[PDB]
């Protein structure tokens, strides 16, 4: 089998992407944030604390004839941006772009933190990291991909995120019309439960390529590109007036600037992130100070190839017995 669904930016900055997902019988369609950096499929629901729901579409398991309470199971998760959610668990039928999994763990939120409430466009998350990170207790649950894998034509999914435009998540096949040139594959470590890989280096604008190993994760659920302070300083040094602002929480730059591109290595191949992709707009409405899309990972403990990087590429998440990652230009 295969599946194919369109993924759409939630706002004009590409802060995140939402993909429609059918849950239950009859289907209840929720718009979920597909997140290759976590492993829980959780949704706003009829069980979510009422004051914490503000415009989201909710899953109501009592209206699904295929929903079953997973007795005794709870979940609780904290994300890298300081947000969190928690609740109980149902199994139900979940379909993405025509690909159906029966008995998928659908984690129903009883509580969500403020930044989830305040974002009306995201109805929950669909985790696509390794199932070893799944938070369900006392019996850990499998991701949608893990459950689907055996049935897929090929045990892969692909992320093709758009810049200020829709894109595509495919399951079970590689769309050879969706990228240019060849896909370069690179080794993955699953030891931390992430799609963790090692970039071979970087360049800033038309500058020379620096060969240097950068270990990091391919994370569709993080907006920005987080890299070592040395790399990030080298990038922003090429932008007049750019500076790291402790008060704002990262590098900012004059909105009048023209940003240079940033290139990252995948083996001997090169992915070029256009300068425009690195502009996250005014820090506050009407400001002429703009927020940068490349930021230091120093305070995080891991480098993160988030949407800023991934949207410059066609990305293959190869879930074969030995997983790998593939990147192509597009
Ligand atoms: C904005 N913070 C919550 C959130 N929304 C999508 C992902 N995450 C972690």
């Amino acid at each position: 089998s295969t599946g194919s669904a369109t993924t759409t930016p939630i706002d004009s900055l590409d802060d995140a992407y939402i993909t429609p997902v059918q849950i239950g019988t009859p289907a209840q369609t929720l718009n979920l944030d597909f997140d290759t950096g976590s492993s829980d499929l959780w949704v706003f629901s009829s069980e979510t604390t009422a004051s914490e729901v503000d415009g989201q579409t909710i899953y109501t398991p009592s209206k699904s004839t295929t929903a079953k309470l997973l007795s005794g199971a709870t979940w609780s998760i904290s994300y890298g941006d300081g947000s969190s959610s928690s609740g109980d668990v149902y199994t139900d039928t979940v379909s993405v772009g025509g690909l159906t999994v029966t008995g998928q763990a659908v984690e129903s939120a009883k509580k969500v933190s403020s930044s989830f409430t305040e974002d009306s466009t995201i109805d929950g998350l669909l985790g696509l990291a390794f199932s070893t990170l799944n938070t369900v207790s006392p019996t850990q649950q499998k991701t949608f991909f893990d459950n689907a894998k055996a049935s897929l034509d090929s045990p892969v999914f692909t992320a093709d995120l758009g810049y200020h435009a829709p894109g595509t998540y495919n399951f079970g096949f590689i769309d050879t019309t969706a990228y240019t040139g060849s896909i370069t594959y690179t080794a993955v470590s699953t030891k931390q439960g992430f799609w963790e890989w090692t970039s071979t280096g970087y360049a800033v604008g038309s500058g020379t390529f620096k060969s240097t190993s950068i270990d990091g994760i391919a994370d569709t659920g993080t907006t920005l590109l987080y890299l070592p302070a040395t790399v990030v300083s080298a990038y922003w040094a090429q932008v007049s007036g750019a500076k790291s602002s402790s008060s704002v929480g990262g590098y900012v730059f004059p909105c009048s600037a023209t940003l240079p591109s940033f290139t990252f290595g995948v083996g001997s191949a090169r992915i070029v992130i256009p300068g425009d992709y690195i502009d996250f707009g005014p820090i506050s409405t009407g400001s002429s100070s703009c927020f940068g899309g490349i930021q230091s990972s120093a305070g995080i403990g891991i480098n993160i190839f988030g949407d800023v990087a991934l949207k410059a590429a066609f990305v293959v998440f190869n879930g074969a017995t030995t997983p790998t990652l593939g990147f192509a230009s597009k």
